[PDB]
């Protein structure tokens, strides 16, 4: 009964995201995606859940929820104790190494990284926002479903 | 039926290593440490094996074997397609990056990066040889078989 | 035929901007200085003005313009006919994020980006610690060209 | 007589700046803990808070004291005498942000910046983290001085 | 008339390396790539092969060609009337040594440096990478131009 | 009272070094340049050819002595009754590494280190890369001190 969480803002969740958690879902038999309201961004909770479950349907360990306060909190209230996060640089890895062993001092709950897929290096939620508001296409960045809810949001 | 493997050299085995071992172990059904062998060392394969062995008794998830060759080839010969290493800097993660990324390309097998405890963040293999053998006090750094083993290779 | 854009805010240009306008204008034919303006947020300086202390200090350099511009850089560049951008770069953490910007432009638009190390003298200045320490009343004049120095006092006071 | 000041916001103080005002008080006859107020962004302790939770801390260093200060960091140095500044540092991007910081500093005022590595038990310790795991509930008592942690949980409640 | 020089050893050369070539020839009127022997370190292939698996892969580069170096390479440079070298960053590290080397570079004879990211795709492979790899049986024909792989079979067997 | 110990090889001593020892010499009462020797791997200058270089140009700093050792550093450093190594930094990546060992130091000795930022004229210049540079007939004397430029080239020859 292994498990972990993926968590993040997911504003909107890109394929860097969806990379990860397909890489968690084969790995562990339990995954839980963690939607974190951070209480200002372009998508409703509701609507980044819905994202992320219209991106994830081939994976049937994975679920999705929404979760506000301590990270480790949401985890150890599932009966877990491990976090799963993409990285992309060195840079990441030193602030998010200071999360990961706060985390693990607080609530004893393990960090574990993966390398970014090398083609998703360059994304981030951000920079596909900001590209695609000035009229830039990013639709080979975003899972299909995302890209057109995007136009939307912009149209 | 989850898995991953704990690659090194491992010449001597740290509570560095030590540490990411019981946190592998926590996380996946099955850990195999793989002592690789770069045929010019301290300690010969089946001395590092044992030395491992003796230090991860309370660890009844885990095993220790030797190999050679592509790090991918003793995974997936084993059934498993998971590799579980510990990284200290940011440094560190660059380079293991490009070994991550080259192995998921040739063989489909993923890397997990575990972030160092912090009281182990100056400890390495090479660095405890050498404070060692100037006659410097290593005993708080490495398992207490090792550090007993270690003394013997110097006098 | 060939040519580059060198694009920032300039807010204000500083000396280690002007040597990467001066190395860009020595081995394209053409370079044009593209002055960033965001719509949403003023800066120290008008548009107008960051243009005035660029032409200023680089008045030596006789294939170099400048021009403002806003929204996605690699429309200014394109609709110039131009496909590359040079951008200076004074540490391994402004690499990995630059590199980011340079592999999404190129996705998107082609546009090649090439980065040029900074001179060691100015490894240490940028547009807003030298505007952070000038508030403060520290000595930046040995940061700044002389078209901007007392510029920037004066907005200061 | 040998001296540095110890600059932050130290909003609140926790064992990791405590571990580099020891070891700047056993290596310089003098140091000076400076509270650094800021007009814009108040955080959760006043100045006279954090500056008597550090009084409280280092009351066994009898040549380091603690006062508050505003503007320009190398001017407050300067104007007690001294030309260097001792800081703690936890990564190499610490080291980025600070070294530019570290190289105006000598510029513009000639005074001089001495890193030391954090101890390994505090790399991931920072007030801003601190606050934010006790704002939830967390235990972060083993990461700041003991009275800091009493004070920390009155103004949550 | 605007060129860089494009130096390395190509021992062999990678798909990353022909990006770089491509992205400088489509910017600089010239580009000389630059084989760089060493008396010491012979690796798997010799200067004339490496010299021809490079024409190979940039046939349709006209205004791109390859010869030895050897020494120093700002007088390589300068010796064919350069003054501008082009190299691929993959990583914030990358650029730290190389940055060392572009400032020498410029301080001792005037050779400016650019750098271009590394094409996502390639971002992981590296000449003594497949090397390794392929000499333990893995499968690097997506990272060598195919006239590399083929020579690359030969030279295990 | 205060000292520090500034280490290193020193083949040959650098600008930066000078920088280093100067700014060291400035905060403590005594600075002892420690030219550790690998007694299994000669360099290119001799022990005494590297205090010579390295006193030639100190001479005008009169708290500052110059003694080799070998071994362990912090065992140098304690013999002397002093608790504190005091080194330069130029990179980030500098930083990791140096942070390793100065975390040791202090577990198996007790012993600080304190690092300083570069210079930044001398960002770019190490012994290993004025040392290949200059083999390569390249133009380093004004990275090194006098004392030292002529005898490298002395030794080459
Ligand atoms: O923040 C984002 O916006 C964002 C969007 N895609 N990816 C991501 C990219 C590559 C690999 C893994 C994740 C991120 C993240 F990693 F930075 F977290
Ligand atoms: O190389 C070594 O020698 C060595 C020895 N301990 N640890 C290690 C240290 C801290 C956390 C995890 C591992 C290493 C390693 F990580 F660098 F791999
Ligand atoms: O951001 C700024 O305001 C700024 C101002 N000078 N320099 C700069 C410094 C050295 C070399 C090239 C540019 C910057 C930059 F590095 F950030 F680009
Ligand atoms: O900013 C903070 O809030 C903070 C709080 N503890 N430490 C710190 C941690 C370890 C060693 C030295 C200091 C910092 C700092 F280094 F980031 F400065
Ligand atoms: O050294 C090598 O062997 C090698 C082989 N491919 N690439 C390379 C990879 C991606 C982009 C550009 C070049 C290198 C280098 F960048 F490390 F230079
Ligand atoms: O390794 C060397 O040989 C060397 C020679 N000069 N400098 C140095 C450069 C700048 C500031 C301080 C020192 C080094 C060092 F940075 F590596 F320490």
């Amino acid at each position: 009964m292994t498990g972990a969480v993926c968590p993040g803002s997911f504003d909107p969740v890109t394929l860097g995201h969806l990379d990860v958690f397909e890489r968690a879902a084969a790995q562990f038999d339990e995954v839980i995606v963690a939607v974190l309201i951070n209480p200002a961004g372009m998508f409703t909770v509701d609507e980044r859940i819905e994202m992320i479950r219209e991106s994830t349907a081939d994976l049937p360990n994975l679920r999705v929820e929404s979760g506000q306060g301590l990270l480790v909190d949401f985890v150890r209230e599932r009966g877990l104790n491990a976090i799963v996060k993409g990285l992309r640089t060195g840079t990441d890895f030193e602030y998010e190494l200071q999360m990961a062993q706060m985390n693990k001092h607080i609530a004893g709950v393990d960090t574990f990284f993966v390398a970014t897929a090398p083609a998703y290096s360059f994304v981030s939620s951000s920079l596909a926002k900001e590209v695609a508001t000035y009229g830039g296409d990013v639709s080979a960045l975003l899972p299909a479903s995302v890209h057109q809810r995007l136009l939307g949001k912009l149209r």
